This record gives C-alpha cells, sequence and structure tokens, in this order.
C-alpha cells in the first residue's frame, strides 16, 4: 500500500486497478474501501471515503500520480462509506451509476443523489474498459449492489462482503438479514473466476471471503432465532 494524505492508503492489484482504505472516525478510526479502475487516462471511482475531504485528497493524487482523470463513479449503496463525498464529485462534473435504488434511498434523504439509475444489471464503458455492475438481492443494506470487473477478473462485492479476519455481522440497521446469505450465494455462482474479492472494509482476497461472510450472516440468524 502506498499511504497519503487524510489517512488514505491504495494498493495496486492489476495494471488498471486500483484499492484503496480511508480510515475515518466515526461515534472509532472505522478502515473503509473502494476502487480506483483506469483506462486512457480516465478514473472510474468505486465508492467514496466516508466525506468531501478525504474524497477530493483521493481524486487529486489520482490526477497527479495516476495521471488520470475521475470521470465516473459508482457507488454500492446509500451508506456514507458509499457517497459520503459524492457532492464534491458531482462538483467535478463525475457522471454517476447506481442502483436505482440507492437513487431513491439517497434522495428521500436529502443526501447526494446520483445520475442514472439501473434495476437488474447494468455495463458502464471506461472507454472501452467494462465495468459491470450488478443488483443481486439485498444484503448489508436492501440496495447494495456488486461491480466486477471482467477483463481483471476483480469483484469489489462492497460492504455485503466481510474479510476473512472479520467475525462480526456489523451494522444490520438497514440489512436484510434473510436475503444476505441468499444473495451471497448469487454472487459465488456467479462469479467463480474471481481472481481478486474487494469487501467493504478490510482486507481483500478471494472468493473465499464470500463463503465467509456466508458463515458469519448464518451464525448471525442461528444466533437470534432460538428461544
Ligand atoms: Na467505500
Ligand atoms: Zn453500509
Amino acid at each position: 500500500s502506498v499511504k497519503i494524505s487524510d489517512d488514505i492508503s491504495i494498493t495496486q492489484l492489476s495494471d488498471k486497478v486500483y484499492t484503496y482504505v480511508s480510515l475515518a472516525e466515526i461515534e472509532g478510526m472505522v478502515p473503509s474501501n473502494g476502487m480506483i479502475v483506469i483506462n486512457n487516462h480516465q478514473a472510474a471511482l468505486l465508492d467514496t471515503p466516508i466525506n468531501d475531504a478525504q474524497t477530493e485528497t483521493l481524486v487529486n493524487w489520482v490526477a497527479d500520480s495516476l495521471h488520470a482523470k475521475v470521470t465516473t463513479f459508482i457507488p454500492n449503496h446509500w451508506h456514507g462509506d458509499c457517497i459520503g463525498g459524492l457532492g464534491y464529485l458531482q462538483k467535478k462534473g463525475v457522471q454517476s451509476y447506481a442502483n436505482q435504488m440507492t437513487i431513491d434511498l439517497a434522495k428521500e434523504k436529502g443526501l447526494p443523489v446520483p445520475e442514472h439509475g439501473f434495476t437488474d444489471s447494468l455495463t458502464v464503458s471506461l472507454d472501452g474498459m467494462p465495468l459491470q455492475c450488478y443488483y443481486l438481492g439485498g444484503g448489508h443494506a436492501t440496495d447494495n449492489i456488486v461491480v466486477w470487473l471482467p477483463t481483471e477478473n476483480i469483484l469489489f462485492g462492497g460492504s455485503m462482503l466481510k474479510d476473512n479476519q472479520a467475525t462480526s455481522i456489523g451494522n444490520i440497521s438497514d440489512a436484510d438479514v434473510t436475503a444476505w446469505p441468499k444473495t451471497l450465494d448469487k454472487v459465488k455462482a456467479k462469479f467463480p473466476s474471481a481472481r481478486y474479492v474487494v469487501p467493504g472494509h478490510g482486507d481483500y482476497g478471494g472468493t473465499e471471503l464470500i463463503e465467509h461472510t456466508k458463515q458469519i450472516v448464518n451464525q448471525y440468524i442461528e444466533s437470534t432465532s432460538k428461544p
């Protein structure tokens, strides 16, 4: 990882794909992940840190160090660790795509609202490079999606995925706990070729994050059913 300003670090997974960790103070210095996909000096930002400040720092480093202008943006769901810095991106003129469900939640909450909304699946062409978005059911959040990079065999599962060292289900304020393990089933069955699998918070890895996360959630269901 390459550490930079604002408690942010970036780790390269391939020539055109990067994965960043932006530490942020909550109520707890919480770590948040996203991606930086590049093609023809144009970048796609998958999720933003929790705010406009950290986002600007990340977007500038990409321009400065990665020689690429962020032109595209796709959030996992409506939570701040996804669109907290969308306000600044919109000032920069960044085009955005998100599950129609995310657009509506952000809308009814007076939060920044992404422009184009898809309902099933959508593929954005980063000037040639395909960023495939997929809504496979509720999970960590009702509206959560996954972004698959076919050309690089990389999946940014978002916060619906936990890293291998994770042990708790986490914030289920807007989660659909019962459908979470079903969505994880769909994700595993849809992307078995995943080289890398990046979660919402924590260390990336491979497809095992999917099964482990399913194990964590299912144990949660088990733990709150019993008498
Ligand atoms: Na994020
Ligand atoms: Zn979330």
